[PDB]
C-alpha cells in the first residue's frame, strides 16, 4: 500500500471499455484524493507511462510502455510461457496438454506435454495442423473469430477425418453458439477416433483469439469424476497463460 | 520521486540485458541494494517485473504487454506500421524498420524483411539507434527542439563504427540537409556497409514522433536504388503520419 503500489493500481483502471480517463472519474474508482491521483498521475507522465489527453485533465496511457513491451516478448516468448503452464495441467488432469496457435489462416499445435501418470497417453507432434470444425481446439478458436472467418472456413468443404467428424456446417455453427457462450470446446473423436478433447481460447493482449489451450484424453478415461475436474482445472491453467502474455477477455468470453 | 526512481529501474532492461541480478542493478543504477530490492518488489507485486524461473535474477513482467496493447488502440501506430513496412519492404527490396521516440531514447520498435534477397539487413525490436549514426536518429533530429538537439550534440559522440560522424558541427550540418529535403540518408554510422534512408513520422501536434526507414546493404545501393528508394519511403512516411492522425509542420517539404 506504498505510494509505487498506488500509482501502478491506477493503471489497473485502464481497459479496451475504458482507454481515457479523467481526473474525477480516476479520484471515483481508486477512492484516492484528487490531489493524490494528480500528484500520481504527473509522475508516471514525466515516466512516459501516462499522458494528459488535449481536450480536458483526462489521461491515456503513454508511449513509454511500448519500448517495454517488446524486450518482454523477447524475454518471454508464448511459447516459453505455455512450458509451466502445460506441465501443470497435464499433473493436475493426468492427461496430454497442449498450446495451438493461429498460424494465419490455419490453427497450429506448437508446445505439449506429457503427463508422470500413465503409460497410456494421447501423442503429439509439434506444428501438426488442426481443423477448426473436427478439435475441441478448432471450435474453441472458431467461436471467437470473426463472423466473416467463420463464414469463410463453413463455405469451403469440411473434410471428415473419421467418421465421427461433424460435416454438417449448420451444426457446426450450433457448437460455436454453445462454446460461445459457456467459454469451454468439447469435441469426441472428431480429429482421431477415441480421444475426448477439452479446449480453452486464448486471447492476446489485443483481446483477439491466438489460439486455445487443450486437454486431449483417451475415451476410456474420460470418468464421471475427469469429465468435472479437467474443465475447472483447463479454465483456470487458460486464465493464467493469457495472464502470462498480457492478454485480455472479449466481454463475449464468460469469467 | 520514489514512482519515477522505480521506474527507472526498468530502464536498464534491453535486448542485451533481458535478465538484471539485484547486484548487478544495484551497481547500474547507483542506489543501495535494499532501495532496488523494495522497488523491484514494488514493481514485482504489480507484474512489472518477475524473478527469472530458475535463476536468483529479474526480467520484465507480463503488465507491459496489457499497457502497450491499450496505448496501441489509442495510437495504433505499431499496428498501422505493419501493412506499410511489409509493402516498402517489398518495393524497395530492402529492410525497413520504424523506430520510435521513447522518452530521450530513438528505438526501432517493428521492422519488415524483403523476400526479394536472401541478403539483408538484420534487426531486432527495441534496438536503441543513435541520433548522430543513424538516418532514422538525423531525421528525428532534424525535425526536434533545439533544446533537445543542443543536449544531444553537447555530450560526447560515440563511434560505432570508424564511419560514425562525431563533429558536432557536421551533424547539425547534416540536420539542416535533412529539415530542407525532409529526408535523411546515413552510410555506415550504426553498421558498417549499410546504406539507409529516413524520413520523420508526426504526431497530431506537428511534434515528430519516430522515423520510417529503409536499410539496405552499400554493394545493393545502385543509381536504380538510390532513385527508387527515396520516393517510396517518403510516401510511405506520409501515410503512416496521416493513419495516426498526424500532421505535418510548415518547415517539412511536400
Amino acid at each position: 500500500m506504498g505510494t509505487v503500489s498506488k500509482a501502478l493500481t491506477l493503471l489497473t483502471y485502464f481497459n479496451h471499455g475504458r482507454l481515457e480517463i479523467g481526473l474525477s472519474d480516476l479520484t471515483r474508482l481508486s477512492g484516492m484524493n484528487k490531489a493524490t491521483v494528480y500528484r500520481l498521475m504527473s509522475e508516471l507522465q514525466e515516466a512516459g507511462f501516462v499522458e494528459q489527453v488535449e481536450g480536458a485533465r483526462s489521461y491515456r496511457l503513454g508511449p513509454q510502455v511500448l519500448r517495454l513491451a517488446a524486450l518482454r516478448e523477447a524475454s518471454v516468448p508464448i511459447l516459453s510461457a505455455s512450458r509451466r503452464v502445460l506441465r501443470e495441467l497435464s499433473e493436475d488432469t493426468g492427461e496430454t496438454t497442449h498450446l495451438s496457435l493461429l498460424q494465419g489462416e490455419q490453427l497450429a499445435s506448437l508446445s505439449h506435454a506429457y503427463s508422470s501418470r500413465n503409460a497410456t497417453k494421447v501423442m503429439m507432434e509439434d506444428a501438426e495442423v488442426l481443423t477448426f470444425h473436427g478439435t475441441a481446439s478448432g471450435l474453441a478458436v472458431l467461436a471467437y473469430s470473426e463472423p466473416s472467418f467463420v463464414d469463410a472456413v463453413l463455405a469451403a468443404p469440411l473434410t471428415a477425418r473419421t467418421p465421427q467428424t461433424q460435416t454438417d456446417p449448420a451444426a457446426i455453427r450450433a457448437e460455436i453458439a454453445e462454446v460461445r457462450r459457456t467459454g469451454l470446446a468439447q469435441s469426441i473423436g472428431g480429429f482421431e477416433a477415441e480421444v475426448h478433447s477439452h479446449a480453452v481460447p486464448i486471447f492476446g493482449p489485443d483481446r483477439a483469439v491466438l489460439g486455445a489451450l487443450a486437454v486431449a484424453a483417451p475415451t476410456s478415461r474420460m470418468t464421471p469424476d475427469q469429465k468435472r475436474t479437467i474443465p475447472p482445472a483447463l479454465r483456470a491453467a487458460g486464465l493464467s497463460l493469457t495472464e502470462r502474455i498480457g492478454g485480455a477477455c472479449p466481454p463475449e468470453f464468460p469469467t
